[PDB]
């Protein structure tokens, strides 16, 4: 797998420069399922680049990509080596030139993530992790924080892609409960992968969100765990790559305290 | 005033050095008005260093410093050349190693801001702006976005320092109104100065918040305006550096719209 991983990094840095060059220019913004669900030509171009370059070196491997799924593909995970890709995580940020956009790649064999590569191109941070090998950012080994007291934690989360009054009110309600525990604060950088990568570095204590997809957490999840953290479903149950929900914390203590506070929003699984 | 400005940029970098060095070490985290209102020995020393270095060259100038005010000094602005200082804007981030901390310095004469210096030490970004000279970040001229459609804007704001149910509910409700207009999204990096600087670059279209202090925005405000932006009061009226309220936008079109949507949160002015 090291051959594939080293290849993924080269590919990530490559797709990374395409994105980071495109960000400097005027874009043609297009909508997908709503006026806030955006996509551009770069999202599509980069994804086709990645898939081709991968199936060119590894023709037997399967692929699960955000735009490919929107192109007609089904997001079904088998035991076969599968590349779970998100060409640009932070499309809205990308469109606005907000300094946080990443290229995310996850690789799963036997339905388990072997390695994850997350490239934050604007800042030039390459986050990588291989099962049992550790998590790193530009050669620097990562380690999650040791905070076990919720009232002294810094959390990260996003408001979501939905504008439905009920869904929104529930998200804000969950945000309120945690906020008033209280915790030191809540941050929102604009991308699931980076938010999680910040938890891995220890700059944030935990991340939680409902509404995400497999391509959002496939690369960063392994990075949090290899940094010493834990992944979990919002329900307190085990993490599920297709569940649309996740809690990426420094330790099990915060994860369960957070789970205890938030109310689940009904979501449709990616494998349905 | 240019001499003062040149001296300011130097002092800010020197302070930035100190802050960014301490951020990697063990620190004594103390409390101010509550368990979530923090301060560290670095906040205290950096301010003392700044005020002393300034008082040496310009002994006839006045100062307004967060920690000085906390120590008993009153935040009263006069027509005399006053240095409005925020040693560390983003103390909670500092304590958590969250990659966004800034040293802010605002210089006012006749109660108007002449220049501002904001140094984001972790990123090594020096934001500066003299009235009528333009705003720059590391020697590159800044310019706000041109979005006049609120439904395509990206806003930045913070949840605040209060955990009072009543207040937290107004903050989240104001957030709910803007989010469901809808807007493309809402971000929170954890520091008012940087949030405003991101608006000056165009990465975000507008920033708003009620609860900040004069030292939080004295430096970044001139950067937004010099970048082509506008500072406004939540009432839609002119900006009042001592009111605890602010709307820093790319243009008046968006600013007026935000002021229309949000509800005022009762607060004690800095001059009361
Ligand atoms: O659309 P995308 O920009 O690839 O990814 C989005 C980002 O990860 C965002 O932070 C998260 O809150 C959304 O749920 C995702 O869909
Ligand atoms: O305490 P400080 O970190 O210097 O300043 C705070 C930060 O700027 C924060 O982002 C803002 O939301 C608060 O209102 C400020 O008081
Ligand atoms: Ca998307
Ligand atoms: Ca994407
Ligand atoms: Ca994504
Ligand atoms: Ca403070
Ligand atoms: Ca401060
Ligand atoms: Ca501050
Ligand atoms: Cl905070
Ligand atoms: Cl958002």
């Amino acid at each position: 797998w090291q051959e594939c991983m080293d290849y993924a990094v080269t590919l990530a840095r490559q797709a990374g420069e395409v994105v980071c060059e495109a960000i400097k220019n005027e874009m043609n913004v297009m909508l997908k399922s709503s006026p806030v669900d955006l996509v551009t030509a770069t999202d599509q171009k980069v994804e086709k680049m990645l898939i081709s370059s991968i199936k060119e070196k590894y023709p037997s491997h399967s692929f699960i990509g955000e735009e490919s799924v929107a192109a007609g593909e089904k997001s079904i995970l088998t035991d076969n080596p599968t590349w779970i890709i998100d060409p640009i995580d932070g499309t809205t940020n990308f469109v606005h030139r907000f300094p946080f956009v990443a290229v995310s790649i996850g690789f799963a064999v036997n339905k388990k993530i072997e390695f994850g590569v997350v490239y934050s191109c604007v800042e030039g941070k390459m986050y990588t992790a291989r099962k049992g090998k550790g998590a790193f950012c530009n050669g620097q080994k990562l380690q999650v924080s040791q905070q076990e007291d919720i009232t002294k934690s810094l959390l990260v989360t996003e408001l979501g892609s939905s504008r439905t009054p009920e869904t929104v009110r529930m998200v804000l309600s969950n945000m309120e409960k945690l906020f008033c525990i209280p915790v030191h604060g809540i941050r929102s950088v604009g991308t699931a992968a980076v938010n999680m990568c910040l938890v891995a570095t220890g700059g944030a204590d935990a991340y939680y969100e409902m509404g995400i997809h497999c391509w959002d957490v496939a690369g960063a999840g392994i990075i949090v765990t290899e940094a010493g953290g834990v992944l979990m479903d919002v329900t307190g149950g085990p993490f599920d790559l297709m569940s649309r929900r996740v809690i990426a914390a420094n330790n099990r203590i915060l994860a369960e305290r957070i789970a205890k506070e938030i109310q689940v929003i009904p979501l449709q699984r990616d494998d349905e």
